[PDB]
C-alpha cells in the first residue's frame, strides 16, 4: 500500500522456473535503506529473459535418486529432504496417516520426528507449490513431500505436539531427580550435626591459630573448608591441618564420624546446574502450553476420519498437565529450600548455584575422605615401625 | 569472648572471615568455639603447628599457608631478583627493565593482603631467617601502595600493545561500514539479484522491493535445470559481467570486509574498558602519590605524570575513533535492513565475506568449464574426423 511502492511493469515467465529462496524485506522496513535506490525494473530492460527461462526450468530430466520432472524447491533444502526421506522409509500417505493418528502404529521414532520438524513446508513453499496441484504427478520427491504435508491441517503443530508427547516421560524423568537432589541436598546440609560440630572445632582452630587481628572470628565462608589442608604441620610437611582436625575430631567428637551419611545426597546435587535445569523446565512448560493451545484449536474443528488428535491429545494433556503441575510444585519447594540453606551458611542471596554451593562441600567431603585414609596409612606405618623398635631393642 | 591465645607463634590457617553483621540467622548463631577450647589439648596443637620449623641448626619462621608459600617460591624462582632488587624496580617503575611483563602479571597475583601484613608484623624483629615466601610478602608489604605501584607498572608496560591491537579493529569497522555503504558494485549486484528473484519464484513469493542481505548466501542453492553444477550464482556472475562490468570492481570496493568480519564488537568493548578503567586507576594512584612527601628512588610521580599525559592522549584518540566507527556501523546496518542493534560486525560483515568467497570460487569454477567447453568445441574435431 502507498504511492511510494508504485512498482509496475512485471514481466513474468511464460513457463515455470526454479525458485530462488530469499527472505523478502517488508515494504515498511524498506525506508531509508539501499532498496530506496534500487529498481529491478532497470534490469529487465537488459536481461535476456528467454535465456534465463531455459537455463532454470522448473521441469528437468529425471534427477536420479540420492519424461520430465518438476522441481521448484532449491537444491539445498531439496537434498536434505531426500536424505531425510531415505532414512525415514515411509510413503507420504503413511506419514500423513501417522501424524493424523499421533502415530498409533509407532512408525515415527523420536529421532525422525525431530528431523521432520526441521523440514516443514513454510508459507513460501505452499504458495510456490500451489501453481502445480494439477501435476503433483511426477513432481520431484522432495517437492511432492512438502506439498503433501502442507495439505495437512496445522501440520506444524500436529508434529510438534506428537514429538513433545513422545518426549515427555524422559524429560520429566530427567528433571525430578535433579530437583530432588537439590531438595535433599539443601536439607541435609541444613541439619547435619556432624557438619555443624565440624565447623565449631575448625573455628576454634582458626581462632587459636592465626591470632592477632586475624582471629576473633564468629564464622567463615564455607569455602574456607577447602583451605584447611593448605596449612601444613611443622613436624611433618605431609600431615596437613585437615589430617589433624580429623584425628582430634574423631577422638573428642565421635558423632562427626556420621558426616558422609548425613550428607549422602551432596555428591548427586553438586552436579545439578540450576540454569540448565530451569531450561528443561521451560521447555516442558512452554511445550505444554503449545499442546493445549493446539488441542483447543483442534477441538473447534469438525471431526474427520483418521484425525485422532483431540482424542489422543486430550488424554495426554490430562495425564501430562497433572504430572507437570507436580514437577513445578517440587521445583519451587527445592529452590525455596536452597536459598534457605544458602543464607544458612553465609553465602550471598542469589549469587551461588547448587553445583558450586554443594560443590564446596562435595570437594571437602573428598578432601576429608582421602586424608582420613592417609591417616590410617600413617597409623599403620607407625605401628609396624614400633613393633620393630620393641623387638629390635628386645633382641639386642 | 574468652580468648585463650597461644604462648608461641603458630602456622596461620587462611580462612575467609565472615563479618559479624552478615552472621545473623546462620549456623554460626548456634556455634560457639568456646565449647571447644574446654577440651582442646592446646599444648599439643602448638607443638604440631609451630611458626618455627626446621628446613642440627636454627629453625625457620613460616606463617603463610603451604599453598600460597609454594606458589610464591615458584614465582620467585623464575623471577631471580633479591627482594631489594624488586623493591627498587617497582620504586623506579622498572628503570633497569628487570621486570618483564609476564612476571609483572604473576607478581600481581601474589600481593601481600592485609591479613598477611598483620600476621607477619608480629615478627618484624626476626625477618632474619624467616622463610623465603614469608620474607617476600613482608618485604613488599613495607612498600607504600605496592599493589597500585605494581598495577600501574603493568598497565604502563602493557599500553602500546593494547592500544595497538585495538585501533585496527575499530578502523576495520570504520572502513568496513563505509565500504559497504558506498559500493556501487554491491548496489548494482543487489539490483540484478532482485530482478532474478522477481522473475524466478513468481506468484505471491515475488513483487519484492528488497531482501535480507543473508539471501546472498542462498543464491547458489538454486540449481540449474541444464546442469546441477551450474548454480544460480554462477549464472548471476556470468551475465552480470557482460551487462554490468562495473560490478567487476566488487572485491576492490569491499577490500576491508574480510578484515572486519573478524572483529567481535563484544570483546572489542572489553579491551576498550580495561584501557579506560586501568587508566582511571593509574591517574588515581598518581594523584595520591603526588600528595605524598618526595623520596630518594621513588620515581613514580615523575615517570607516571609523564606517562599519563602521553597515554591519556593516545587514548582520548581511541575513544573518538571508536565512537565514529560504532556510529557508521549502526548506519551501515540500517542501510541494509538489519534490525537496530541486533547484529554485530563479525556477523554483519560475515555475511558479505561469505558472499565474496562464494563469488570468487564460482567465478573460478566458471572459467574452468569456460575452458573445458572450449577444448571440446575444438577437440571433438581431432576425433570426429580422424574416424573417417
Amino acid at each position: 500500500m502507498g504511492l511510494a511502492l508504485k512498482k509496475k511493469s512485471i514481466p513474468q515467465p511464460t513457463n515455470a522456473l526454479k525458485s530462488f529462496n530469499w527472505s523478502k524485506l517488508p515494504e515498511n522496513k524498506l525506508e531509508g535503506t539501499v532498496w530506496t535506490e534500487i529498481d529491478d525494473t532497470k534490469v529487465f530492460k537488459i536481461l535476456d529473459l528467454e535465456d534465463l527461462e531455459r537455463t532454470f526450468s522448473a521441469y528437468q530430466r529425471q534427477q536420479d535418486f540420492f519424461v520430465k520432472e518438476l522441481s521448484v524447491i532449491d537444491g539445498r533444502r531439496a537434498q536434505n529432504c531426500n536424505i531425510l526421506l531415505s532414512r525415514l522409509k515411509l510413503s507420504n500417505d503413511e506419514i500423513k496417516r501417522a501424524i493424523l493418528t499421533m502415530d498409533e502404529q509407532e512408525d515415527l521414532p523420536k529421532d525422525m520426528l525431530e528431523q521432520l520438524l526441521k523440514f516443514v513446508p513454510e508459507k513460501s513453499d505452499i504458495d510456490l507449490l500451489e501453481e502445480h496441484k494439477h501435476e503433483l504427478d511426477r513432481m520431484a520427491k522432495a517437492d511432492r513431500f512438502l506439498f503433501e504435508m502442507s495439505r495437512i491441517n496445522h501440520y506444524q503443530q500436529r508434529l510438534q505436539s506428537l514429538y513433545f508427547k513422545k518426549k515427555f516421560a524422559e524429560r520429566v524423568a530427567e528433571v525430578k531427580p535433579k530437583v530432588e537432589a537439590i531438595r535433599s541436598g539443601s536439607e541435609e546440609v541444613f541439619r547435619s550435626g556432624a557438619l555443624k560440630q565440624l565447623l565449631e572445632v575448625v573455628l576454634a582452630f582458626g581462632n587459636y591459630m592465626n591470632k592477632g587481628q586475624r582471629g576473633n572470628a564468629y564464622g567463615f565462608k564455607i569455602s574456607s573448608l577447602n583451605k584447611i589442608a593448605d596449612t601444613k604441620s611443622s613436624i611433618d610437611k605431609n600431615i596437613t591441618l585437615l589430617h589433624y582436625l580429623i584425628t582430634i575430631v574423631e577422638n573428642k567428637y565421635p558423632s562427626v564420624l556420621n558426616l558422609n551419611e548425613e550428607l549422602r545426597d551432596i555428591p548427586q546435587a553438586a552436579k545439578v546446574n540450576m540454569t540448565e535445569l530451569d531450561k528443561e523446565i521451560s521447555t516442558l512448560r512452554s511445550g505444554l502450553k503449545a499442546v493445549e493451545t493446539e488441542l483447543e484449536y483442534q477441538k473447534s474443528q469438525p471431526p474427520q476420519p483418521g484425525d485422532k488428535f483431540v482424542s489422543v491429545v486430550s488424554q495426554f494433556i490430562t495425564v501430562a498437565s497433572f504430572s507437570f503441575s507436580d514437577v513445578e510444585d517440587l521445583l519451587a519447594e527445592a529452590k525455596d529450600l536452597f536459598t534457605k540453606a544458602v543464607k544458612h551458611f553465609g553465602e550471598e542471596a542469589g549469587k551461588i548455584q547448587p553445583d558450586e554451593f554443594f560443590g564446596i562441600f562435595d570437594q571437602f567431603l573428598q578432601a576429608v575422605s582421602e586424608a582420613k585414609q592417609e591417616n590410617e596409612n600413617m597409623r599403620k606405618k607407625k605401628e609396624e615401625e614400633e613393633r620393630r623398635a620393641r623387638m629390635e631393642a628386645q633382641l639386642k
